[PDB]
């Protein structure tokens, strides 16, 4: 699929996928039991802190890691042939109303009298969203290349280059890259879109920081995002596999025992309009 | 109604209504006396804590549920005719009251209890819709273990006849509801739902924090469009047009133990119309 | 005058007119004394607070009001008996509130930002802050919604709901009660804290307002000549002056001052012109 | 040069003029030298504060005053020509400079004196014109009875020759002046005249506040168009084009008593001005 | 040539390239070691205060730096001649989602406890860049023009003028002009474009002050930045030399020894699409 020709017309030329990704905070689904650890499902376990400048090690279940499905198309396929071609999304954030319970049992307002509201979640968000016709491509970048991440349960930079991490990895390493092939797996610490590949892959990310800062976000179903690059083509699906990538960090929780914070995401959906392409 | 043909023309093809929606924020309308509860209309009553991790049971009249009202359109009938929905003016009225700073709230000296009574500040959350049928809600909790009342509210168990799992605290695509009633389905459990609502278009946004200035704007003078992008707005089955909205503009603060009050503003909607050749 | 037909064309068909609304926050014009109450002019008097939860009495001079005016247009129609006749339509509005400079004054006797050694600046104002304008062919519609139906408003001196209504308020008057209604008909009356746009009505009339609250908000404006404000409906037509009268209609608080004794809290507002461009209009 | 005709063509029709205008937030830039009071050009001195609700005089150097400059366009002259002001590229310069935080402000431990300098906070007011005769000035002051110096600052009392009445905190007609001398006309007191000002264009903000973080944009590649309704920019009266700004970024706070000091940028202009024919 | 007519067309008349350009905050790339100073590259070392009013001397390694980069393009050429003129760029500030990093030893955000978390970067941010077919051309302007910035290591007002600082440099002073020709020496808090040159370069920027300040910042890959001018005319890459600069402050961290501050910068990508024009 080398040179784009015509669009395919005729029956089932054009196709609408659906799908939602549930957010990858620390806790996984399992066990759903309420009193076993599945009370913080679409929550973080709680954030532990480093030691010393020399002794930062973050549990597997503290790090929002990002959230990807592939999902299988129609079956297509002669020196012409046809690939689904990505045209737009619609995609929304789903449940910030539910920031608005503020009758729990978390670190209270009036700290002096333990009264007021559960104060609501807060603090840093990171909102990014991926469509591609092939894995997102990533690029390491750390805050400290000193960190000591887990080896098993998470992919990180030493998981690809099987060696400790270098100083350039605080920076700009065109050597610690990786693609978004597991859900559940890439820390959002670690790994962000790759800006020097991805041709074949939209992505829209923001972010916002601070401890207390009010989390905001809109949601309608009104809104398409278009997928089509420059020259009017999308992205197009390899071996009509279609990749949808995303994380959704709305801030912390804290609890009423030291502070500890607890990161919460939101799921996200996702619908996709494909048509067929003509290729050469 | 399955196929969307011409636009009707001729004398009644298009028709305008108007309502509005009060806020349903936990006290009710009635009783209407100043002492007995009448004084909280239009707010919450006075927002209750969990008592332990285990123990999170809020008073249903402390939690903000949905709008809705269900609108009856004028009677219309191989090819027949529906209402569709091609715009709203909406507006949420009533932010000036919001400038009243001399009551008995927390005052902003606590220190020698001076200053002023502190406005309304935190939490904002507006959202409208305008269709066809019910907005289709999807349910989502910040604790699948909070002890919500059986009787008074619609919450998950209502729907499933079971307990909340963990994964309604994630999206759980069996956790559904439609908004069928007024101020009964709470907004910190049921969202608009994008997998469905095909014949509804719904708005929304959320502002966090605890203290966050409430920002509005309001006029007469803003169109939302309604049609979709094939031209198309939402049809109205049986001729029932649906409203829905919620307005959440922050709480006030007492002076006794920083008690909560959530407030709510009205939300006025005025729905153009015009009907619609189907097959 | 209800079917809208053709542009007037002509000598002296199209008109520019300008007016400054002053800020109505809660002290009058007079006396003109800066010694007598004066002073507090482009201000409200210090607010002051419910004493317990059945006990809010606000001094109306604590309350900001709405500013209005009633522009006269030149009379159009020698006989109104005619089949066809013209009024003046607003199309466009050039609209700036004036003064935010003077917010730059942090060397007055206000609160100070150092509190251990009275020093630092004189706090500048801050806070809950609201901006309306409205420009119509008839009074603006206001719809009654108060924070308190309990609020004991002074009955001389302020149009609140119990002016309109003879009888107390009513607990939905905290929500949209359909009968607390009202219409802007005089300037430094109607208090802002009770008295909102009516969406239901205002056909003859477009208004844009912004609320932001808090207390120590910083306060945020632009101004320019340069931005116009376009009238026209989406049928390209613009308010019609009934009886060629034009109304304007604003508030444009930008927070509060804060004294040394006591956080005693002065509202603050700045003046807002207006420069309207009509032109005559046939109707039947 | 009433009546607007056709624009010039021919050589020399076009002109591009640039210029700079330097803050004047209260220190003079002479004397120059960095212990005699220059190392406060760009900023204010310090500023001192009301002694009571009646005795209220700001130095003259602690008051920012509006920048102006009156350029000299080439020789021009029934049928005459005049210079039109057609479009300006403007910027402020210098936000960079505010990313020094290790000086000797107050700092943001004050208990150990570490952490870093605290950088430039506050209040900010950005305004700038370009016109064809001197930016038509409206007075208005927090309060009438301050007490302003007769010599060194163009004030309300300057212009009328009598005390500020109380209708100077509002809107009063007879409070006017031209911004027609650099340096002269605090910002705190002389505002653009929205009334006039026909033939300049003005575009001005305001963020208020104590320790509001400051914001700035700049591009080389945004230009401010000048033409009106009527496809007509500023029309240069005796070949003279007036720049005016303001452009405060907040405040330095020193480590004594909080003394704050007024900063100000520099503005560049580059003005696009073409021969336009009138009678 | 300096009139400007055709674009050139046929074989190789467009060309496409990319770079990144790491951030220079005071800490150089080398040495590598994650003890012997390396850990700080991509911050700075800790802010260094002024001791009295008239005593300030930053350390080099305190005060972020431009970066820049220079990019030979292909070579090029009777009476009529060809330039590289540089007509879009894609950019994008790459690892936002490294200041998710909340888990480090940072100055924690209950210091009753010392517990809570760390303390995310946070307070002034500053985001500029620029593409040209020369060297940026900078105006001098300074906080203190009694600043005793080091002679050494550094390029400064005093380096170009060969004189002390004068009153006149805390606004704009004419005389205090530099070009962006080396990476990593032209301090970002003494040095800004100069909007009356630069007529060959575009350049955009941002300024957000403050102490705590949440860091803000966007990133996709479908956002291009057109380089035409108004007459459709992008920057001539005079000797076929494009000039890439740019610096992208994000806040400070904070330290739980005093308060010290480290500045924290993050790269930048570009892609820059040019075309040959004729010229004469
Ligand atoms: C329990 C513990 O100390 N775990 C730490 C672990 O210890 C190991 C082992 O588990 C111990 O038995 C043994 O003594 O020591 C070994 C190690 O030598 O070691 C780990 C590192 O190797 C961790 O240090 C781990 O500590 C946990 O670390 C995570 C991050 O990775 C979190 O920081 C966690 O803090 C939380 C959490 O679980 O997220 C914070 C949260 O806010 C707390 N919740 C409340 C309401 O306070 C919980 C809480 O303290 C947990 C501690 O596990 O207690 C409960 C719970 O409420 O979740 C108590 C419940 O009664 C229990 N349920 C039942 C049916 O018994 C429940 C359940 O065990 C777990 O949820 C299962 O996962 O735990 O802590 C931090 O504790
Ligand atoms: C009164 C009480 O204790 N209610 C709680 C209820 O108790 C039951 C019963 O009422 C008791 O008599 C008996 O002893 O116990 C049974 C049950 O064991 O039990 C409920 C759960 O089943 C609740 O715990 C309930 O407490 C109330 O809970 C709601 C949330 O659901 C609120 O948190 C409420 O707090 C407020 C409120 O009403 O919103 C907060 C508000 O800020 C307070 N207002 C002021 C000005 O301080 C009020 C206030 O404390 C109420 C308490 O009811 O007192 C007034 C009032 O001001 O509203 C006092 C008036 O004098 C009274 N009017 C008259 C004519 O007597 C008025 C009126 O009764 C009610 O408004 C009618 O609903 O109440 O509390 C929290 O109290
Ligand atoms: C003075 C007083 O107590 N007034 C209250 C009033 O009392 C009535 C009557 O005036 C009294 O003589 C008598 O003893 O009692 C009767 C009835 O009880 O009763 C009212 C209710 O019926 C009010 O409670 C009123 O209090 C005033 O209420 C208003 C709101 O409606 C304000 O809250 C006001 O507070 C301010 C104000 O005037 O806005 C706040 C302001 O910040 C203060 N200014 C300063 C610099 O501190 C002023 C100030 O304290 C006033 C109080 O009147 O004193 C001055 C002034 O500075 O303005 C002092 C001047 O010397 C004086 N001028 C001259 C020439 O003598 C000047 C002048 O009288 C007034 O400005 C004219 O209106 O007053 O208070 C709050 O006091
Ligand atoms: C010094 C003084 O008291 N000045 C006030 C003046 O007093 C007059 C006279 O100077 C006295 O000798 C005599 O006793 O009284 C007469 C008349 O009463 O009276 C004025 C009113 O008429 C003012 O009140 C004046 O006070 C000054 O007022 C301005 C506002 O108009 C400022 O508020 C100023 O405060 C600053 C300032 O200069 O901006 C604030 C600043 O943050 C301070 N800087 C530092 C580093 O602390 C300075 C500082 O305190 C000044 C005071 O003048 O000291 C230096 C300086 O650092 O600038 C010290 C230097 O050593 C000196 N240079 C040399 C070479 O000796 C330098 C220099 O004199 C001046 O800069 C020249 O202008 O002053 O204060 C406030 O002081
Ligand atoms: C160490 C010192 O005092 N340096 C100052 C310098 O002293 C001179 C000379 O270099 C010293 O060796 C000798 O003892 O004394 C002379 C004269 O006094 O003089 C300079 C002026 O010319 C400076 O004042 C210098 O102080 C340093 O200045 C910079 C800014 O220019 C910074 O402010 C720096 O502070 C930091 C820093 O390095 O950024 C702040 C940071 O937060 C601190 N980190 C931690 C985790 O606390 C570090 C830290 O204190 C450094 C001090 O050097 O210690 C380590 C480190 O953690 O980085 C400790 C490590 O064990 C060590 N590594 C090894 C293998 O031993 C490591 C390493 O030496 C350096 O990083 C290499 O550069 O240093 O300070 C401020 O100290």
């Amino acid at each position: 699929g080398m040179e784009v020709l015509d669009l395919v017309t005729g029956p089932d030329s054009v196709t609408e996928i659906e799908a939602f990704l549930n957010p990858r905070m620390g806790q996984p689904p399992t066990p759903e039991s309420l009193t076993e650890g599945g009370q913080y499902y679409g929550w973080s376990r709680g954030i532990n802190l480093a030691t010393s400048d020399t002794e930062d090690s973050p549990g597997n279940n503290t790090l929002p890691t990002w959230s990807m499905a592939k999902l299988q198309l129609p079956m297509l396929n002669c020196d012409t042939l046809q690939m689904w071609e990505a045209v737009s999304v619609k995609t929304e954030v789903v449940g910030s109303g539910s920031l608005l319970d503020v009758h729990g049992f978390n670190k209270p307002t009036d700290t002096v009298n333990t009264k007021g509201i559960s104060t609501p979640v807060e603090g840093s968000q990171y909102h990014v969203f991926a469509v591609g016709g092939e894995p997102l491509d990533l690029q390491g970048l750390v805050t400290d290349a000193r960190t000591k991440y887990k080896e098993e349960g998470v992919v990180t930079i030493k998981t690809i280059t099987k060696k400790d991490m270098v100083n350039k990895d605080q920076v700009l390493n065109p050597i610690s890259k990786a693609k978004l092939d597991k859900d559940g797996m890439y820390p959002v610490e670690i790994w962000h879109p790759d800006p020097a590949k991805n041709e074949n892959t939209r992505y829209f990310g923001n972010y916002t920081g601070g401890t207390t800062t009010p989390p905001v976000l809109q949601f309608t179903n009104t809104l398409t995002t278009v997928l089509l690059d420059e020259n009017g083509v999308g992205p197009l699906c390899k071996g009509e596999g279609l990749y949808l990538s995303c994380v959704d960090i709305m801030g912390w929780r804290v609890t009423r025992n030291y502070d500890v914070h607890h990161w919460r995401g939101l799921p996200r959906y996702f619908k996709i309009t494909l048509r067929k392409r003509w290729v050469k």
